[PDB]
């Protein structure tokens, strides 16, 4: 008949609920419980961002990474480690050009210059962008309804909040990410690995990142020798 | 490297397809009932199509309960899911599911669109609000549907689909129900890594499930 | 501690730095050493494309096609195999016919009918795509700004290069690709594995494939004695 088969189903999909709700806790708890140090602040970002939105989003970048490497030295990358780097995540494509990473923060300039749009993503993590130039349409979960957002303004995914990202053509914004930061390693690279099969960029990509561990782990060294 | 395995792969994919054609055909004789029918539901959401889309979602649900009790989820087991499928992303609410039939709302926020997936399963969407591009397979133009079109998803067809923001529709799906759930969950594991919403899809269509069983228990207890 | 975790992190990721590395070494072996023997040459398609892109789109395909039957005959398809299958790639979603197809050169009609863009893929094959009908918008690697390409024009997608590519919706376009062709396969058909699930479509792909490879293991064979 047709009941065993709605039994099968039934079970089979309690195997995959079970797995996907107890993955979903190891999440919380690898997150929850890690470790909680941090040399930035989002605020701080976003002031740093919304202050410069009004300029190119060129020079606003350049004047951001000088203000950087101003207000924290040995905690920016150097002008030989940036780098523009595609960054295929969710459905969207736009581009990156990291500024920090560690194990529980990062910093970069992020942007598009195409339409492009797709998941936010789901992490323990609290993502800031604040937009210097272009405009940002996000659609949060559970509502049907989505909100733009225009330069100067800041959009915050929260910690465990899913979201669908939109972006117009030319849209560039600076983003600080706190929390735990391996976590979203996965979701950055599926679309490369699944999709793209560019393994040039997955390589520029652990590149800058390991580059951005041995800065931080130097600059540690370096303050407590 | 060589053809060869191409040329394994093309002509051991045409024994699986001949074969697994076979028994599809088998299987159109074997069929010879249906709590809803693809007219019905449009005939319904084509009704209220004038109004805004969330009192329209409301009034199809009270209709939906009102005429068919028992196989609508209760307002508690309502909720918007997100769904990543085909390269594009919208979100849903799942009415009623079974092994051979489902209703929902669907829709996007955001200008989306992608490939429609391939399945076992005659598809029906009819439009509440904004824009349905479809491009059929085997052609170089496309179509745009409106407010109170209907667009029939056939079994076996594949088609490209594009929605603008403020796309939102209502759907009924008839045939075999769990071919779909491959292609409704590919790009959340290869893509959006959102284990959280996996977890709300199978949870709610665990509870249609639920749901229809307990109703039918209780109509044949 | 904290040290013990980012020690961790960052081996890992020096992992995965040397397996990319090596694989991007792999492709560049495989192509760089490859077959030279050429039927086409780009600026052959992209003169034929150009000089057809007034036209409207599909009396551009059919004149273009019966040019390239009568320069180059027993190498394009013939009108029963010709087929449009769709192709989802990188995260936009077009459709393509093919032509010609070896294992070093391709030529086919690539277009769309919806607003669609993503990935270009990378891979050792230089491509060019003359545009007939629509626009084409292009986003380099390592730049912050795009191109828009109209008919007429033809974006040249050279060696290891990377792109972000845009379609309106009526976009066609003449492509023709050279270089190590079986490298682009898989990312021909990564969003058909892991996204769309579109088995069907696999089959029509592999099968214009093999159907073109016979065409020309079967006009060599058949012109020397065999
Ligand atoms: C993947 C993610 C996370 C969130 C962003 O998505 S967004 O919609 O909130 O803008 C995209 C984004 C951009 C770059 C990604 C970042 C996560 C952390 C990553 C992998 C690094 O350490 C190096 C590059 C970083
Ligand atoms: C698999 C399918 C079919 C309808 C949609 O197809 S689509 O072309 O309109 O996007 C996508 C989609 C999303 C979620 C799926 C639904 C079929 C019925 C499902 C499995 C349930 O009971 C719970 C979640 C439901
Ligand atoms: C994968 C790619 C390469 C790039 C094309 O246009 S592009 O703008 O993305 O560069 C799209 C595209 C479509 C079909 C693909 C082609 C590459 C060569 C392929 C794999 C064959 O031998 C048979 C089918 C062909």
């Amino acid at each position: 008949g047709r009941s065993v088969d709605t039994m099968a189903l039934w079970l089979g999909l309690r195997a995959v609920l079970v797995v996907a709700g107890l993955a979903v806790l190891l999440q919380l708890i690898r997150g929850w419980l890690s470790s909680k140090s941090y040399v930035f602040n989002r605020e701080e970002i976003a002031r740093l961002a919304k202050e410069h939105s009004g300029l190119d989003y060129e020079v606003a970048f350049s004047k951001i990474i000088v203000e950087l490497r101003k207000k924290h030295p040995g905690h920016i990358l150097q002008d030989e480690d940036l780098q523009w780097v595609f960054v295929n995540a969710g459905g969207w494509m736009g581009s990156m050009c990291l500024l920090h990473a560690s194990l529980t923060e990062y910093v970069l300039l992020f942007g598009t210059a195409v339409d492009t749009g797709g998941h936010s993503g789901r992490y323990w993590a609290e993502i800031s962008d604040t937009i210097l130039s272009g405009t940002f349409r996000q659609w949060k979960e559970g509502t049907t309804k989505s909100e733009i957002f225009y330069p100067g303004d800041t959009i915050v995914h929260e910690v465990g909040e899913a979201t669908s990202v939109q972006w117009s053509s030319g849209t560039w914004m600076v983003e600080y990410g706190r929390g735990f930061i391996p976590s979203t390693l996965a979701f950055a690279l599926a679309d490369t690995i699944f999709s793209t099969q560019d393994f040039l960029t997955l390589f520029y990509t652990v590149k800058v990142y390991s580059k951005a561990l041995l800065l931080e782990a130097s600059t540690h060294l370096s303050q407590l020798g």
